[PDB]
């Protein structure tokens, strides 16, 4: 589901759309949320009204829409999940980074806008916000479960802004050597934070899936949220 009329566009000319959930105050700052390979689906419209809850804005870009446009699948059918496996494998991640720059810069220009920008990522969307945590558009980003970021290392240095990553201690995605590489990388550069949740897979935060565990889901929003807060006011 996407926001009728709201329309981004990114450095390349391409346009895609977002689902937006204004702020229950103005002003308020304002979070794009990178999704999962799934698209803008029910966890995100979850996503967008938990932030606004909080006392955010909140703007979840179709990053799918190079692709597909309005992607929104449901995990709980075999044909969706093998849809979005199909979309991750052939997705774009430099221009996944720089939609996401995009919907950044939107996200400023917002009218309740306090000037302050965030970026939660979840799975898909948390490797894409380490990438723009490197690129520094951002004042602060937030990544669950992301894949891979044992092999973006080297942008370790290059992120000038904080970035906290919760990632799953039972996650199949990332191996026993992949996460001492990810802790021992990013415990070099004091602006990051890694957490790990022992006992919890790869969607542990994602309410409705059989990874879901509500105790780390619990720590790991709180930690969020906490990280996110100084951006209000």
């Amino acid at each position: 589901m996407l926001t009728e009329g709201i329309s981004i566009q990114s450095y390349d000319g391409h346009t895609f759309g977002a689902l937006v959930g204004s702020p229950a105050k103005a002003p308020a700052p304002v979070i794009v949320i990178a999704h999962e390979i799934l698209g803008v689906n029910a966890f995100m419209r979850e996503t967008v009204s938990w932030l606004v809850d909080q006392g955010y804005a909140a703007v979840c870009p179709d990053l799918h829409a190079r692709q597909a446009p309005g992607t929104a699948l449901d995990p709980l059918d075999e044909a969706q999940r093998e849809q979005a496996y199909k979309l991750w494998q052939a997705f774009d991640m430099e221009a996944g980074v720089g939609d996401l720059e995009a919907a950044i810069r939107y996200a400023r220009h917002l009218p309740y806008s306090n000037g302050k920008v965030g970026l939660v990522g979840y799975s898909l969307g948390g490797a894409l916000a380490f990438l723009v945590a490197a690129k520094g558009c951002v004042d602060r980003v937030v990544g669950y479960c992301g894949v891979g970021l044992e092999k973006q290392l080297d942008k370790v240095p290059e992120v000038k802004h904080p970035a906290l990553f919760h990632m799953g201690g039972q996650d199949h995605f990332v191996p026993a050597p992949s996460r001492q590489l990810i802790t021992e990388g990013f415990g070099a550069n004091p602006l990051l934070q890694v957490h790990w949740y022992e006992g919890a897979g790869h969607s542990f935060a994602r309410t409705g899936s059989s990874d879901y565990v509500a105790s780390a889901a619990a720590l790991a929003n709180e930690r969020t949220l906490d990280f996110l807060a100084p951006l209000q006011g």
